[PDB]
């Protein structure tokens, strides 16, 4: 289905080196709709919901810590199998392990510094885009060239 | 410095696929990101913001386009932002704009002319906090401050 | 080499304006545009050749490019004919999603090729010139 | 007045330095239709009556013989003072005097080799849009985006 | 033709990661490039370089932020490239620069100008003499002169 | 380790393409820094000692007289993994093997005008950077984004 929605976060080094427009541009020529968006300096206990799947785990705490460095760009792209293509545009989570063409293989090198964050599944999306924004940011609109985006 | 300036991709820009290359100009030129949101304002949130067009006759022309889809509301930071902001964005009527800006590489029609920008530090300073609770401005600092600036 | 290959941007891809990328993707690769035109073939121009009835319904740049192992290369350039099965980097994986807007078809095989550009174009259309950059492009 | 067209030709050095894609893209991000699109090697007789309003020149000669050393990719635009707003995107008829962001003022050097042709008014564009397209090579369409592009 | 003009990339262009789009505005131009190094400069290098400059109050501050960090220097050849390079930097002053201009694209304080070009086809035969050896100095015909000029 | 490096040279076809720039580009986006860049024209016997462990093979004297035949870009590059990730951005050594969104998948044809050469390991490469550059050459400065590309 073609409502189908993901989660991207440009983390606080996506936003430090400038690659806010960048990423929302390989979204945007792909043909995904950009249902919200917002610069937002989330509360680390946010951040612990966010990351809650990963509280047990050794790197917690600096994870945490390092997420609130300075503003995220938190976004909501619509489409057809998008949280899938959506893990594929922005590369593997290690970006020495990424192919150049996708955001961490042009622009990224340390995981800890890996300048974006993408769901793991439909199921995470939902709920991370729950979390991250309340339902009137989300835009109801249809997307100016849907009919030449999809056939169904 | 600490200037502050409103840009907003307007409906045209934004489904015409334009954010990203908006942000990127803008990014490109030093200037820091304090504000960003994809929002769709009501129309007296549209009549607020153009109430010096209010005696006018293209007024409910414009704000009815204004809500025909989302509009990407932003705060840009940096010295001289709110001059420095119209002439990236370019001549309001993007016939009388030059290539390698906003409205000189992107639209054709004042009435499609992509993007909104304050055209004053007053005006800027009302339309941000109209558009933003204080809460969405972000502080922080750039980190290539000393590089962008010498004081 | 001047071997060609057959490129054919659909009507989503004009429609979606990305002639130009396009274009510069086979263009900065070092491939020669040996014939370059807008149009709207019949419906019978295409049986030769929802699919039909949209691929009516818009413009299509049709498009020869020559050079070494273009018609292999062409496909790599394009990727999978499903987009989201194509990666980043490619042009359906950059701008495509579905595979009925998959925004370009290319040939599947050099004698393929020759068969559907004697379709699309005349002989006349198709240019003879020296690449400028021939001798840096290959040994 | 939104269906006014205008003639681009790009000169045998624009075509033989790759400037195809870059250039159509300048035309095609501005919101103009693409109407025509062809690669042709028109005759001499063809570019002297193109160029006739300057058989008396002394370049005149020169300028025949260089747009007769490679095909030439030649275009139709469509759009609202798509004919002056051309002028403006190709730029001084000098390269040297063309602002950069302009197709001259990005890509070319000397006046001999400015990289593309535009026509110079409305009732010249039609000239030569009649003299290099035959009515069946001008496609009809609406674009996908009008309503966007204008309010008309 | 070949006339030869000095275009430096200064610190802050070089760490603000410029120095691939500055190279490409000259590239796409048609101009050749005629020498490239990535170096940092002596005091007093830079402040022969500014010599007619001693007498002005922001002097010494100009050397040093020209110590700061790395510099990318070029030597670009062209019909008119000194004149040419100079529209493409833009206006010295960035907030003075077009969009489309080096500086009106990626720059704000022309003490942060991003890029040094020469003022002059005569100041550029001493800048060029002043950055590079003879033998750095590559001399080469253009792949695509015919296409670039008349 | 950060401060690893490699040496990236552009090949002759390279630089007389135009693809200093972009090419450039691709390791400055990624957060790679430049620590050493030059223009220069090596010598023959130069050329030899850089290819020596082919200097049996047939490949050879071809191989040295087009890397002379125009100037020749050397730069080293430095970073976490900066050899490895520099071999995955240039592509495979046959253009026609390597993918889209690297250097040679997305600029060359010809593996005899692969538009770019990159030391084979971190061993050859301080053999290479050793050959092409003079110690003082290479840059020692902290790049001003350090602590937003790596962790550390």
């Amino acid at each position: 289905m073609s409502d189908e929605q993901t989660f991207i976060a440009i983390k606080p080094d996506g936003v430090q080196r400038g690659l806010v427009g960048p990423i929302i541009s390989r979204f945007e020529n792909r043909g995904f709709k950009l249902a919200a968006l917002k610069l937002c300096s989330p509360s680390k206990e946010h951040l612990e919901q966010h990351y809650a799947d990963l509280s047990s785990k050794p790197f917690f705490p600096g994870l945490v810590s390092y997420m609130l460095s300075g503003p995220i760009v938190a976004m909501v792209w619509e489409g057809r199998e998008v949280v899938k293509t959506g893990r594929t545009i922005l590369g593997a989570t290690n970006p020495l392990a990424s192919a150049p063409g996708t955001i961490r293989g042009d622009f990224a090198i340390d995981v800890g510094r890996n300048v974006c964050h993408g769901s793991d599944s439909v199921e995470n999306a939902k709920k991370e885009i729950a979390l991250w924004f309340k339902p009137e940011e989300l835009q109801k609109y249809k997307h100016s060239q849907f009919d030449w985006i999809y056939e169904k």
